[PDB]
């Protein structure tokens, strides 16, 4: 019926819709046993006085092993789950090119090879070639190069240096491990403030920000994983953001599934 | 998701569903800016001793304007909203030809040239073509001509004249303006009573009414509107009633959206 | 002694009665070890002021495995348990054709290929071929086609469109998973209200319902099942309803076992 | 389940068991409509200091009528009920030949033509064939003739005349109508006292009674009955006492149901 396909190269893993509430919308892959499958929980709200929407994707991935042939008399069983949530904040009175460019940066943020090593191999962001540690975010041919301005114990704040100080691109990456060293937690956050200048119309007007639009990430990685399991979780989220269904979910708020 | 299509000629405007409660069911169009869009708040109830249903549609339409080209640094914003509500009352023990004729008369009530001029150009109802002030509601080749019986300063009651005197068609139009003369209020209402007689079965039995079924309207038009703002509100509601889903919502009580 | 024979094709699984209370009546299959066997708990009550009976079947199925040959020194054990309950409501002053038609629909509801895929492959009911999603319940050559009128988050309400609005066939399917995603719960419910018309005797008489009779289902499916274990649970319940002992239990209130 | 077979000639009416408490034991026929059926509320007790049992049967019979053919829109309904209770008292230290004789006299009491006309045509007991008003109770070839000793307005006492004066057979019939002359009440009761004489062992010992055993009856007949309604109630109770299960319920205290 209603499907999203996720190409991981030449192999496509098509999800099917299994549940549809007013806002929540649960997808699932219908191949294999019933105990652990791919999951995709989209949502869409508007918080407060109808002024800001809130998209919330969440891609689960359970590692199912079936040891019925080796060990006699047991069933398939979920080892662990690794999620990759999203949290997009879109303001209602925005222009289209602000939230299109927010999608274009996050599509190119996931697709780079530095966030690949952050999820798969847990290496922090930023690589220094000729100066400080930078991430390049090509949105086509234009490359918006962020530079690292801070390195805390876990936090790592990036920023673009072109333009005024009031509104700039941001990246507050993080990396933790909760409890008894059993699961990591990566947390990216890309802020995009829309600054405007009225100098050609009004005398002496310094630039100011109108609104702000974020795209948070929340990756959960368990410690005893397989490296091929962290690679497939990154490859599905890289393929999920690159689809045209999530493009219309952020730019035009069209729900998923066709 | 679940869509309704409203053909306004060759241009089709598809409204997708954004909410599904137990009774309320909200649709929106997804093309355009995020602040002013079409709206269709469908509903269904059964109040009292489970004997009468209540369909309740509401087609909002906001007129959004964006002149960031003119004024440097402004965002899109709606000026006014113009609605067209419906309130259908269906009794549960009806016959199917009662619920079908009530839909077929209101489908032809909206599609006439006298209700079009009533909401676009504010012209009152009734056009005297050789006789009394009459409205013709064609149901195909059967034409049902309602003649005006009373024109008060507020109300304007029409009524059919064939058949018995106890149960006949009604059309109670009205027109107000509340507040500081900023918005009008058109109010149509079509009463249909089911009359039956068995003088061939039971002697001395005169005709009497079993039940009645209404289809009232409540249009809100602001006084400083555009002409194509009022023309498009009529053209959408005329195309909403003519769909195959609002037919089955009245005849068979199945909710909207396929 | 007292037996029910469930044919699953050419193989017959003969249950024998092991316990008989006043109303409760427990059958069991006497083949194999003592730890997990087929179970069938019939019941029959009359709740309230002796006006309505309540038949309650429940077919258990435990999946045992004897791992003594591979693993040295261990016994057979029950991995999981999948049930299929029934809960029939029969009013005392019914017509025999009202009880026979309710059984004839439920015998044909279970025997269709859409309820087969609902408990085996967990896909919901209704298939759209030329219009909306329908289920065809043939009772011989007469096919009573239910059409889907609602699709909630889990609920799914079907209804037959022929006849009056007051009493129609209903079918409220459901699908859940309780707790930590470990067990599903399918829940069908077929309502059949008896409508009568007094128009040939009393004029002006609209049809009304005298009673209603339901046949609920309550399937429990655990998530780490074998597909051959869900197929075997459906195939026994498909053949249990098709027996002439459950026909006389609903139509004539004769207890099970001969 | 457990059945009693009441042969009424060539027609056999099989009651099946619907309840099994510690003492109460309800049977019911399963052929026909669900609202009016046969009923047999058997019981057994031992009241006091464990010295006397109490068998208690109750054969209800409801006259159900269904005329949905004549008047459109009604269901089957019970007009009246006619019962035939029994109240047997058995002392625990009895002789088996005394318990068998009490059964053989009551089996021959019900099977005579004077008790048949008492419940069908309300004719009182006793027919004078050359002498007093006598009842003949054939126990095969032995005939025990009871002559009438007292007939007041209510009671009608019969008594055997052979043997000693201290212990003799009894038959205390009566007939009432309680309420607004709508229902009768036939009440039979057969006393059997066991007398013994020890004059061959102990000198100066006159005969005396050691225990008594009763078998009461309590028939309820409504006044506006059908003749075949009272004739079928008599023919079922005549066939109930003649069974091999009510013989063992009195002689060997085995509960009903095989």
């Amino acid at each position: 019926s209603k499907t999203i396909v996720l190409s991981v190269g030449e192999a496509t893993r098509t999800l099917t819709e299994i549940q549809s509430t007013a806002d929540r919308q649960i997808f699932e892959e219908k191949v294999g046993p019933l105990v652990g499958r791919l999951r995709l929980t989209a949502s869409l709200r508007q918080n407060g006085a109808k002024t800001a929407y809130r998209v919330n994707l969440k891609l689960d991935q359970a590692d199912v092993v079936d040891c019925s042939t080796s060990v006699c008399g047991e069933l398939p069983k979920v080892r662990y789950t690794q999620v990759w949530s999203h949290d997009v904040t879109i303001v209602a009175n925005s222009t289209e090119a602000s939230r299109k460019s927010l999608y274009d940066l996050t599509k190119s943020l996931v697709a780079t090879s530095q966030v690949e090593d952050l999820v798969v191999n847990l290496v922090p962001l930023g690589r220094a070639y000729g100066g400080s540690k930078t991430i390049v975010l090509s949105v086509g041919e234009a490359t918006r190069t962020l530079t690292e301005i801070q390195s805390t114990a876990d936090r790592q704040i990036f920023e673009e240096k072109v333009g005024p100080l009031v509104g700039r691109l941001r990246l507050t990456a993080s990396l933790r491990q909760n409890g008894a060293k059993t699961a990591y937690r990566v947390n990216l956050k890309l802020d995009q403030a829309d600054v405007v200048d009225c100098s050609t119309s009004v005398c002496g007007e310094l630039p100011k920000v109108r609104y702000t639009q974020v795209w948070s990430h929340d990756v959960t990685i368990v410690a005893n994983s397989t490296e091929a399991s962290r690679k497939s979780l990154y490859d599905l989220t890289k393929s999920l953001v690159a689809t045209s269904q999530v493009e219309d979910l952020v730019v035009n708020l069209v729900p998923l599934g066709r």
